[PDB]
């Protein structure tokens, strides 16, 4: 419940990870400096893996949090991600349910 | 000291293009996808390269992520000067071209 | 999926209290401190403990930080359901009591 | 130019630091989880040192960035800070220029 928006560029090769039913798509974003790891789940992990990659210019919206581990780092739980249409063009396709 | 703003929702009008010598405006109305089991309507203004990307890529009904700065115009209407707009990839797919 | 919002500026009206059985509303208008060498006007609504803190602490002219969620009401007016409000300590001092 | 807002509590004893003409007032904030270091400068460092302390409930607005050093961590360059009047009361005093 700390909302957060970052506009920038994916700077790593995203990675998919599975947890049975569920899917995570993870990547790093740089802003224009801020470096943050973005985590997409579900249908968002889908849209993003199908559409974006390293070097793409991106708009990320979600919630910011700290993740402690064996250091502690700052990450986004994304709720919406899109390509930044100031820097590119997109063909949009809906996914039949 | 501008007021930053983000809205996620859907374009709900047919966007309107306007040219001013060099410059281009593309503007449209956005409704936010709030849920109860509370709505937000705003006019978004895209300029420049952003106007171009958006007119080539999005239209009435499409899901959107809009980032920019919020303004009131007493002319009184609440408007966003967008800095980045994209389709919402939680609700769609995009084939990206530069 | 509410739309979060933050505005920093000044209260520019005398706030208005309204009671509804248990509940209290304190509402007022805010202008944002934008600079040129572009304004934003919004109605802010505080409820509950926030209505109490704000009525005890702030009034017309005071500098404010407002955090909450943004709404349009077609009744059409743009309003904030505030979650946290405070004086802007870049422009003032506050002696805090709980 | 990545804007950011956090509402929470100061959880360390703030510290003042000087650089000649200029003053920094630094403290840690927790949200309701996110931990972030907040940096106030100038008149903001003033208002905040004069008004707040460990345990106070706070509204922080500014810009988020990453700071690299001998690790890298996420910090806020605050532009406005106030006590959260949902959790307290305040007497406001203007500072004659
Ligand atoms: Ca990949
Ligand atoms: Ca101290």
């Amino acid at each position: 419940e700390t909302p957060f928006t970052v506009v920038g560029n994916i700077i790593t090769n995203p990675v998919r990870l599975r947890f049975g039913d569920q899917e995570l798509y993870k990547f790093r974003v740089a802003s224009n400096s801020l470096y943050v790891t973005v985590n997409c789940w579900g249908n968002l992990a889908r849209g993003v893996s199908a559409s974006l990659g390293k070097g793409d210019s991106v708009v990320v919206v979600g919630h910011l949090y700290t993740n402690e581990y064996e250091r502690s780092s700052v990450e986004v739980r994304a709720t919406a991600v899109g390509p930044d249409l100031s820097r590119c063009i997109a063909r949009v396709e809906k996914v039949q349910p």
